[PDB]
């Protein structure tokens, strides 16, 4: 009826694919995806209408806050007697006269007693209307709608950090309510055995291939699989000739079929050693269903530097290119439908194996390394357990430490972040003791989000251990760090076995319930719709989102057109006018810009960088295409807002469409991580981790940090025409003549503190290395990076401290350099203690196709540079030589 068909063409502009290639798709799994996931979408919109309009407020506008209310000792040092100096701002007339009145509050006021007293002193002027009225941040439509204490919220925070003075806005409730249009999700048109009781080992028959066109023979290699780790020995066909392509071959594998875990796979693929192309299947269907009968696979190309002929951290599926190698498998047959037994069956099997154990006499426990000795755990094999509990997710354990684990497995529930080594040093391949395993985890305490995170990466795809990752998450993860961690979450539903799960359906929870969090929710699944293993799954998922999200829909669409305008334009610039000069494709660009199609699509939507950030109309006597061969757009946007004035009057964001910012969009993430970590840890880094987001297949944006300059444009801009810009002095200068009196001392302070911080997490991450193009600074001393090519590849400083830079900390033998090197080294170990989290958040990230980041070998690097399987003296002291080595 009428709004649906209208609904789909603005879901179908939201992702780039028409709704009804999915209304196409003839296969359960799908069909069942988008019909049982409106259960989501419908308790999402229930809690948006609960308490409306207050509800519906905090889901648009959500409380941009801290998790936790207490201030570090030094934040705390930076108020007069605890209390903060706000600046609340009235607009009086229809003429929009703004009117300030300074307060000074105490720092954990709640925002209604913040407004109480904003009205007693604008009463005072005469010598009533209580709480009629809600808080805005000056510039950005960003609220304080929630009762947190004024500090908790991030922008105030920030404010007491960096020393300015937060400016606020009082507004009337209904001015906003009014604003917020009344959304109404509607119900789509589509919205309406046997157990282990078989003997037998699992055969697999492989029929034939077709579309193997190539120019020795050919063969299939398979593999039973169960995340990385072989289940059992892989299994080969006998090599026949490419011409005819056909085996009929039932390969017996080493594999009790009861024996077959949940997340049980079979990995395929056709072999000239070179391996052709590649295939995964699940053997168990999202159903529990055991699948049975003839199947057809199609392959996909291998990745460039793949070692072995099979690919088990590759995705399961079939491709939807069906003019590829596809591959006819058929599978056992019985009497009857098999199914993957009920957890009831499991506690039976599990309660049975357990109390046989406790009846095991002293001898028949020493058969095997594996059996518990109960009441025979000492003080001493207690604390081995605590020591290897405490060591990184990258370090192997040996398979003595495996037997010795889960001996103890019962023990391990009283160090509850033990499990993941737990988990890893279980057989999989034995019912007996997954039935075991699913048991202690079913009661298993709950450990913290951080930890929880790494049971969702490739190693960890058993549903029951997932569930309980998940479960952490919904009690003990808020939805700052929600919105900290939400690009490794989106990564990791790659490696979830079937479309609805518990992780997808706890995502979109989120998405729907916190329209922050739901931006970028979209955004970072709309980005990755170019990559045909991941289109099918973001799609029904942006679909399911899409058409439970409200008027947020028609703002995205906004955004979308917009950004198709920029990858349309900069895609005419780098293939029309290739090679023409800067005055040609500026007029160009101007022209093309000034087309009312083009010129309404550009302007009036929100930044996708910040949704918080309103664009107005361009300023393009400020836009410009920029020196870098692919061609990036700067562009300058108006900020519509009333008091754009006091945070800033332009909005300017770097666009570029021909490379990969995902690399710099995750070392950006986890610059603020590293940031969080010391400033927590009570030393004052200042970093600068300004936004990037990548929109698709290698466009992106960028944020421009205002009043910044790179090293070479403050070299030029100083020195004069003839002479050479080899001057070390010239930057000190610069500092020197911005940051004049008084002023001078916060600006090297600032300086050193900031390039302490650049120093220890370049080092650590490995990053690509740092001209002076690569480095800036801004006006008040405040350095920072900005092109991170690359990260993880004796091991390199990228950021070697040149004379230029340790003349403003003071030069080497100074008062100033070695409190700035005591910086540097209390940095790193703060870093190390974390070690655990950037390892976890790198080993989430393998399923993006991140060049740089294809193995966990890739990821060790950081276990190098933070030096873990050396002691902390001997850390530091590894840090003094790398850094001494220059
Ligand atoms: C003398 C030789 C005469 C001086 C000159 O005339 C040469 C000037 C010069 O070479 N410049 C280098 C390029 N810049 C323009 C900029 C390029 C980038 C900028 S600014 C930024 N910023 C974003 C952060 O805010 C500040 C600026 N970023 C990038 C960029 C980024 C950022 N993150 N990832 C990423 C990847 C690629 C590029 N480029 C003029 C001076």
């Amino acid at each position: 009826n009428r709004e649906e068909k209208i609904l789909n063409r603005e879901i179908g502009f939201a992702i780039g694919m028409p709704v009804c290639e999915f209304d196409m798709v003839k296969d359960p799994e799908v069909q069942d995806f988008r019909r049982n996931i409106l259960n989501v979408c419908k308790e999402a919109v229930d809690l948006r209408d609960l308490n409306s309009p207050h509800s519906r407020a905090m889901y648009v506008y959500p409380p941009n806050v801290e998790s936790s209310p207490e201030l570090p000792k030094h934040i705390y040092n930076k108020l007069d007697k605890g209390q903060i100096i706000v600046v609340i701002w009235v607009i009086v007339s229809p003429n929009n006269d703004k009117q300030k009145y300074t307060l000074k509050i105490n720092h954990d006021c709640v925002p209604e007693q913040v407004i109480a007293e904003a009205i007693r002193k604008k009463t005072r002027s005469m010598l009533e209307y209580q709480g009629k009225y809600i808080l805005k941040v000056c510039g950005c439509d960003e609220y304080f709608l929630e009762k947190y204490p004024l500090s908790q919220y991030k922008y105030i925070r920030s404010c007491i950090m960096l020393g300015r003075m937060p400016n606020l806005m009082l507004m009337a409730k209904e001015s906003l309510y009014s604003q917020l249009p009344m959304d109404c999700f509607t119900m789509p048109s589509y919205s309406r055995k046997s157990l282990w009781v078989i003997n037998s080992a699992l055969r697999i028959k492989i029929l034939c291939a077709t579309y193997v066109n190539v120019n020795d023979k050919i063969y299939v290699r398979t593999g039973i699989y169960h995340g990385g780790e072989p289940l059992c020995d892989n299994v080969n066909t006998q090599r026949v000739p490419c011409s005819n392509p056909r085996w009929n071959e039932w390969l017996n594998y080493d594999i009790y079929i009861p024996d077959l875990p949940r997340a049980a796979r079979l990995c395929l693929s056709i072999c000239s050693h070179c391996p052709l192309a590649w295939g995964n299947i699940n053997l168990f269907d999202y159903t529990d269903t055991l699948v049975s009968g003839k199947m057809a696979l199609n392959l996909w190309p291998v990745p460039h530097g793949l070692e072995d002929l099979l690919n088990p951290i590759g995705v399961t599926g079939s491709n939807p290119n069906k003019e590829t190698p596809c591959l006819e498998l058929e599978f056992d047959w019985f009497s009857s439908v098999v199914k993957f037994p009920d957890m009831s069956v499991i506690e039976e099997h599990a309660n049975w194996s357990v109390s046989r154990e406790a009846g095991f006499s002293y001898s028949h426990a020493g058969l095997s390394n594996r059996l518990a000795r109960d009441n025979e755990l000492r003080e001493n094999d207690k604390e081995q357990l605590k020591a290897i509990s405490t060591r990184d997710p990258l370090s192997e354990i040996t398979e003595q430490e495996k037997d010795f684990l889960w001996s103890h497995r019962h023990y391990c529930v009283t160090i509850p972040e033990i499990l993941p080594k737990l988990l890893l040093s279980v057989k999989w391949n034995s019912r007996d003791e997954v039935a075991q395993m699913y048991c202690l985890v079913k009661d298993w305490p709950p450990i913290k989000p951080e930890q929880a995170m790494e049971l969702l990466d490739c190693n960890y795809p058993d549903p029951m251990v997932r569930g309980f990752a998940v479960r952490c998450l919904e009690k003990y993860l808020t939805d700052d760090k929600l919105s900290q961690y939400l690009i490794q979450l989106v990564q990791v539903l790659k490696y979830e076995q079937y479309l609805d799960n518990l992780l997808v359906r706890f995502l979109l929870k989120k998405a729907l319930t916190n329209q922050r969090i739901g931006h970028f929710f979209f955004w970072h699944l709309k980005s990755e719709m170019h990559n045909k293993t991941v289109s099918q799954r973001f799609g029904l998922l942006l679909e399911s989102y899409c058409r439970a999200c409200g008027m947020y829909l028609k703002h995205l669409n906004r955004q979308v057109e917009a950004m198709e305008k920029l990858i349309n334009l900069t895609d005419i610039l780098k293939q029309e006018k290739k090679d023409e000069t800067q005055k040609v494709q500026m007029k160009f660009l101007v022209e093309q810009m000034r087309r009312p199609d083009f010129m309404d699509a550009l302007q009036g939507f929100l930044s996708p960088l910040n949704p918080a950030h309103q664009l107005g109309n361009l300023r393009l006597e400020e836009c410009r295409i920029m020196s870098s061969a692919k061609r990036p757009l700067w562009l300058n946007w108006e900020n519509p807002d009333i008091m754009s004035e006091l945070l800033f009057q332009n909005n300017e964001i770097i666009f570029k469409n021909g490379d990969d910012l995902r690399q710099d969009m995750l070392t950006l993430q986890i610059i603020r991580i590293m940031e969080n970590i010391w400033q927590n840890q009570g030393l004052d880094l200042r970093m600068l981790p300004y936004g990037c987001l990548s929109i698709g297949d290698c466009v992106g944006l960028i944020e421009v940090v205002r009043n910044s300059h790179t090293i070479m444009q403050i070299q030029c801009k100083g020195g004069l025409k003839g002479a050479l810009q080899f001057n070390s002095h010239t930057l000190h200068q610069w500092l020197k003549d911005k940051n004049k009196g008084e002023i001078y001392d916060a600006a090297i302070d600032l300086f050193t503190r900031s390039c302490a911080g650049y120093c220890v997490a370049t080092f650590i991450l490995g990053i690509g290395d740092r001209h002076n193009s690569n480095i800036m600074v801004k006006d008040d001393g405040q350095l920072f990076h900005i092109d991170f090519g690359h990260f993880l590849d004796r091991e390199r400083v990228p950021f070697v401290l040149t004379q230029d830079f340790l003349i403003v900390i003071s030069c080497t033998k100074t008062r100033e350099f070695e409190r700035f090197q005591e910086m540097c080294y209390k940095a790193y170990l703060a870093i190390r203690q974390h070690a655990n989290l950037f390892i976890n958040l790198f080993s989430m990230m393998l399923g993006s196709g991140m060049p740089e980041l294809q193995s966990f070998d890739d990821i060790a690097y950081i276990r190098k540079t933070l030096a873990l399987d050396k002691t902390e003296q001997e850390a530091l002291e590894y840090f003094m030589k790398q850094m001494n080595d220059a």
